[PDB]
């Protein structure tokens, strides 16, 4: 597996819910970038060596994916709700003396940022959350557009062992096809094939895909009703927050995504780039501006 | 070996402009088809029909691409999966037999047919039962989280070709005994004929029949909705006697009654819960085909 963040430490952080990987560069204030799925934090890799000159940023995978531990779940996928992977990042960045910091997330890591930012808004000094509306909006749109478009929501969050059974016959396929079918050309054109090795390395382990099924599984249900109470109680986040979107991307698919996430957020500023769903990979530069002229 | 599970029905080749439809064929009085859906074929049938037998000719097809009966070629529009197709090939196959006006049960996909074929030619059914669904554009327009978690399938199946198929043919084995088991209200494959369970495996077998499948749940998703869509539009209402049966636990049930919604589509229907998962001719063949033979006589 290739090296694609050159001049970056490593790091292993220990939390109570196991070691979190990071790749570690830069200086500066401390930058906390999130991938999802069904990527790693090699997703970055084009976007992290532009914010390594202004911030200390920490490319970390998500408990349970890449590199990280994976806790064992349990019947309510305890530890890959976002509520707990928040809680757990936390914990990381303390052992790293980050207290406060910036965040940016992708997709599930997207998900985790904007809970953290729920649950523990002091942490944050600004959060940027990529090609994503709430949980809990995703849900209250299911209608047949919709489900047709993110049918993984509903699938990947069967019962196990279902999606993992299904996924298990030929875990390269269905990788690529989600990492293909999200991008604006619909092809894998847009990645690094050094990038997308690493991510069909990481689907390859059955019990990575297993965690990755409890994620979605955690979407489906206590995610839900974590952000059900949130927004049913009126609790918006404070930290200034970015939210990005690819014009071809999932967030806009459901909804106009910055009247959505002025329901959510109190401060929050929002730019389209003209992308399908992986906005760092597809449009790196664009993101990357986006980020460094956010968090400056 | 596959177990022959109607002693004394013959077995026919029907053959229409589409292809050859498979059926036992047992009894004698007036017509009556009946029809199974996913993921079965006719054999589901196999312990309500010989109470059916005893005062109607019982025709149990395969529909059209599933079990035995032929495939045939599918288009961009899914067109032969569609509803409206399959039951105008149904009507052919009917018509080659000397049957004109028969009666028709159908289950699951079966059933789609069977409220499709209701709406576009009513002429040709005397009565009709359809047994734990709702109608396609129900559905869909009740489409919410709870139902996207519940009847995952319909959107998953409904993905372009090879997602689902590739996906299928991870461990076909185990989805068709999971889809068989979830569905019960055991949980688990204690309510069918294990002979009949050898039916259904060997038919998910074979990756052409499993594409199939999947091409009936993409027509579903697309035209067979769009055609419900004009239906409900236009106001047109199903004129046939009808009979809804649903499970206490089947599909068709929330707390709203598929009574209810079925009257929405036509004009004379009665109904009744089971009290069964979804697999009613298997899970309770008893009250099933006495609710049916009661409606048909």
């Amino acid at each position: 597996l290739a090296d694609l963040f050159p001049g970056f430490g490593s790091e292993w952080i220990n939390t109570s819910s196991g070691r979190i990987f990071a790749r570690v560069g830069g200086d500066g204030p401390p930058l906390l970038l999130l991938h999802g799925f069904p990527q790693t934090h090699v997703m970055w890799h084009r976007v992290a060596p532009k914010l390594a000159e202004r911030f200390k940023v920490i490319v970390a995978d998500l408990p349970g994916y890449g590199w990280s531990d994976m806790p064992e779940s349990d019947e309510q996928h305890t530890p890959y709700t976002k509520r707990a992977m928040a809680k757990q990042l936390i914990e990381a960045m303390e052992q790293l003396g980050h207290v406060h910091f910036a965040l940016a997330g992708h997709d599930r890591g997207a998900r985790v940022s904007y809970r953290l930012a729920l649950d523990s808004p002091g942490r944050l000094s600004k959060l940027a959350v990529l090609d994503i509306l709430p949980t809990y909006e995703y849900w209250q749109r299911m209608n047949r557009a919709y489900a047709l478009k993110i049918y993984h929501w509903s699938f990947l969050a069967q019962p196990a062992p279902l999606p993992e059974n299904l996924l298990g016959g030929d875990p390269d396929f269905y990788v690529k096809a989600k990492l293909a079918s999200w991008t604006r050309a619909g092809d894998l054109s847009a990645f690094d094939p050094r990038a997308v090795e690493h991510y069909r390395i990481a689907f390859a382990d059955p019990m990575r895909r297993h965690v990755m099924c409890e994620d979605y599984r955690a979407g489906a249900y206590a995610d839900f009703e974590h952000d059900k109470i949130d927004v049913e109680a009126g609790n918006k986040i404070p930290v200034p927050m970015l939210a990005l979107w690819g014009a071809s991307g999932i967030a806009q698919s459901a909804a106009t995504p910055l009247d959505v996430w002025r329901k959510w957020a109190s401060d929050v500023q929002g730019a389209p780039i003209e992308s399908g769903h992986f906005l760092p990979e597809e449009a790196p530069d664009q993101t990357a501006e986006a980020l460094v002229r956010f968090f400056s």
